[PDB]
């Protein structure tokens, strides 16, 4: 994938360099995948520049390469991405420090720009003169944070194309890794006050159920997820490493009750989501892994689980809801090593 740089210039990451996008395109191909990157997030001054020292990258345009490979579903090889192989690939980078929600520029009264969700508008805008304007479906991913950013954006993706005139164009979502808990700590405010230092903005349809000081609740799967009108397939780890850190877990009667109640949550959460993907694993992300395509829930692979979606979407032995009931991490053979 070749990296270019938004033409709009005022669309920047946080230290003002530009925003961009890796691409490849697939010119016998209508399908598009639009893919996030995560990285966890700052929500103030002093935390934003202890970030800045230690992981640029992700703050900073001025020191990305050329180039990019693509790996686990944006890989363009058949044994490596069984899926969508032949599809137009595209690599949006994390460079906004927060969870893609944010609008707010950089100026006199603010040391850094949050414009996640402005730099997801701007990269659809620009490819559309690339030949995204011939698409017939646009696949949102992405993990960790950027699977969050998935659920926090993708029905405003469908709405952008729409009041562009582009109706024919299927807006749909993938989100890895980025269904959160809001429980009990075995040992939310961070993301409240983010929300204000980034002028974050959320989906309308969950904004209006929790009203002015309460849209912090829109940035957890199970409460945004209801109110999504595109389709959105999530995947999800049962004990997800980055929520187990949130948690401060790092056997006892009392962990083991905790562990076994946080899966049986999770579980429940995902009772009434048809297009699923749930292991019994402790691990984090997995979509953009390489070896994506070894994991398995009740003999069905992930892989297989997409294409059996993609049909639905136009079934006997291709399932789409797919969650493991055993309780412990690792109880599914097929888990990560
Ligand atoms: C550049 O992006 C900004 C922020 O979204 C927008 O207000 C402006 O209209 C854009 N400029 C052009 C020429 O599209
Ligand atoms: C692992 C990662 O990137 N995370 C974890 C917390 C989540 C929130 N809110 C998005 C950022």
């Amino acid at each position: 994938l070749r990296l270019h740089l938004l033409l709009n210039t005022s669309v920047t990451c946080n230290d003002g360099s530009p925003a961009g996008y890796y691409l490849k395109e697939s010119r016998g191909s209508r399908r598009w995948l639009l893919f996030l990157e995560g990285g966890w997030y700052c929500f103030n001054r002093e935390n934003c520049d202890s970030r800045y020292d230690t992981m640029r990258r992700l703050m900073s345009s001025r020191d990305w390469p050329r180039t990019r490979t693509g790996t686990g579903i944006l890989s363009s090889q058949p044994e490596e991405n069984p899926y969508w192989w032949n599809a137009n690939m595209v690599f949006i980078p994390y460079c906004s420090s927060d969870v893609w929600s944010g609008a707010s520029s950089k100026s006199e009264k603010n040391e850094y720009a949050f414009m996640g969700a402005l730099i997801i508008q701007e990269v659809v805008r620009e490819l559309l003169g690339r030949g995204l304007s011939g698409a017939k479906v646009l696949l949102l991913a992405g993990s960790s944070a950027g699977g969050t950013g998935v659920l926090l954006n993708v029905d405003r993706v469908a709405e952008q194309l729409e009041k562009l005139g582009y109706p024919a164009i299927q807006v749909r979502g993938l989100a890895d890794s980025g269904w959160f808990l809001d429980n009990k700590q075995y040992r939310t405010e961070a993301i409240r006050r983010g929300i204000r230092y980034w002028n974050g903005v959320v989906p309308e349809r969950c904004r209006r159920q929790f009203q002015e000081g309460e849209e912090w609740n829109c940035f957890f799967g199970y409460k945004v997820y209801p109110t999504l009108r595109s389709p959105v397939f999530v995947v999800q780890w049962l004990f997800d490493e980055a929520q187990l850190t949130v948690d401060n877990v790092h056997v006892q009667e009392g962990l083991r009750l905790y562990i076994q109640n946080l899966g049986r949550e999770l579980r429940h959460t995902l009772k009434d989501v048809p297009a699923s993907f749930a292991p019994a694993c402790l691990s984090h992300e997995i979509i953009i892994r390489s070896h994506w395509t070894d994991v398995q829930v009740k003999g069905t692979s992930l892989p297989r689980a997409l294409h059996c979606w993609d049909r639905s979407l136009h079934l006997k032995g291709c399932p789409v809801h797919l969650v493991d009931s055993c309780p412990w991490p690792h109880c599914n053979p097929s888990c990560p090593t």
